[PDB]
């Protein structure tokens, strides 16, 4: 029951993070509108277009992989490699991977942070699921 | 003594990966200082009121709860189901911590660079001492 | 011959994450101009020797170091206490590094962006193949 609940891990969140790294950066290095009205780089903000929604993007899409990423990865791998139970891991997958992506997604389109409103929170509330089953395991273990 | 001793490093860094952005999340966005000037949502340098502190705080905490995390999650742990030893274990989590925390809350209070100077000297060497301790650890399975 | 490959995952690394956050800090609170044309902090920009190459290789270091971390140990770790294989984990460790560094640097050094297009294809390759690596085996381990 455990190194399953783990598999998905790899494959879900490579997607969440690193494939959305290989999306968004290589359909960014093709629309570049970079070498701007004649530039070194750096400073996002010239026109709308190149950098208004893009920075955020580039930032948000890279800020929101990067956020949950962590509190799923480690609280979840040094709790893993001790003898953990199925069920209770696969809704964590369920409450992060989708906590997150409703997350991620309405973020990116509309622009308005507020909008990042409903699932921010359901990113931060496996995180009260998460670290308890930890701590009540290994301390069972011992 | 392994595994009470990875045990406690979930939750130290729950409340401080995590409750801290839970937080800084929370207080930022009840008191939404954002619906700026009739603004489509970007942005973060106009009103001392609005962002300033905020701006500063928020990405103060968040920058300082990544970047020491990273060493110490990783290299802790390709060397934690391996082998390790107590008082060494047992260090690096307040060594490392007590590294941040007082790093973390010095650079977010007063603006001014400097005061982070001290403690975050005091966090940087530990990943030397993690370092040496696990690559020793790792020099004796060979 | 598990933990062969690994030894040297934690520690190469910490030239990547953590020898290379330490100079960059160490080296810039150090020769910082802070305390800029009188100022409580936040806000890098005004003349180039103080800010524009700072606040860009601090950040250009650090956002490099940060996305090749996760990837890597996270699905190298799922992976890991599991049953893997020397050449295996060797490539997939050798190859992001000297793909990353490349990377990293290169964007570093010429303020400009485009000379990060190279390397990274050459970390995100190996991104495509250690996340199948985890799933192939880890369903050879049930
Ligand atoms: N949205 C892309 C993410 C693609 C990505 O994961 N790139 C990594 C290595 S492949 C990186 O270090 N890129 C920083 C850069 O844009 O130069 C980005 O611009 O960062
Ligand atoms: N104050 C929060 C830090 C706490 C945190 O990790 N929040 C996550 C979990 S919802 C987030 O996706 N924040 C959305 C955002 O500000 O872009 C932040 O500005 O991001
Ligand atoms: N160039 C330094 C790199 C040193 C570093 O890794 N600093 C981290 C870890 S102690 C930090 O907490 N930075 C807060 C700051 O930059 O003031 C930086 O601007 O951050």
């Amino acid at each position: 029951p455990a190194l399953p609940a783990f598999l998905l891990c790899s494959t879900l969140l490579v997607i969440k993070m690193y494939v959305v790294a290989i999306i968004t950066g290589q359909v960014r290095l093709r629309k570049k509108a970079f070498a701007n009205p004649e530039d070194a780089l750096r400073h996002g903000g010239p026109q709308y277009c190149r950098s208004d929604p893009d920075v955020e993007r580039c930032l948000r899409a890279h800020r929101n992989d990067m956020e949950t990423i962590y509190p799923f990865l480690f609280l979840g791998f040094v709790y893993s490699f001790l003898g953990p139970n199925p069920f209770v891991a696969w809704m964590h997958f369920l409450v992060f991977l989708v906590g997150r992506v409703a997350h991620t997604v309405a973020y990116l389109g509309k622009l308005r942070a507020p909008i990042r409103s409903v699932t921010y929170t359901l990113a931060q509330l496996p995180c009260a699921s998460m670290a308890l089953q930890i701590l009540w395991e290994a301390a069972r273990h011992l």
